[PDB]
């Protein structure tokens, strides 16, 4: 298993060296989005939590198609502000409840070391 802890201060650096294969070895959910909320990466742990198949949601827009419970001021609003500002680093609990059993998770959104990409990290609480 890849050894990186959820909430690590230098996680964006560690994950920059990871392909889809290594991202799947994380102990927590990991989603990479572009500026518009499109899914570039989606790991196995994220799939075990959300139920959806990794390979089928890549390409999809996270806020419009895949995950609406997130289209609101407390998740999407925070993400859109971060994108426009060029800086993003926030952590909060939330509840995923679309087409699945209501699940409490802890989310960490952070701008990737890369240009126009952003990370969404999920774990159970
Ligand atoms: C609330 O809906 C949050 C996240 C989420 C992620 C994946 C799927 O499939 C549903 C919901």
């Amino acid at each position: 298993m890849e050894h990186v802890a959820f909430g690590s201060e230098d996680i964006e650096n560690t994950l920059a060296k990871m392909d889809d294969g290594q991202l799947d070895g994380l102990a927590f959910g990991a989603i990479q989005l572009d500026g518009d909320g499109n899914i570039l990466q989606y790991n196995a742990a994220e799939g075990d939590i959300t139920g959806r198949d990794p390979k089928q949601v890549i390409g999809k827009n996270f806020f419009k198609d895949v995950a609406p419970c997130t289209d609101s001021p407390e998740f999407y609003g925070k993400f859109k502000e971060g994108v426009a500002s060029g800086n993003l680093n926030t952590m909060f609990e939330y509840t995923f409840d679309y087409q699945m059993t209501p699940t409490k998770v802890k989310v960490h959104m952070k701008k990737a070391l890369s240009g126009d990409s952003y990370w969404v990290f999920v774990k159970r609480v």
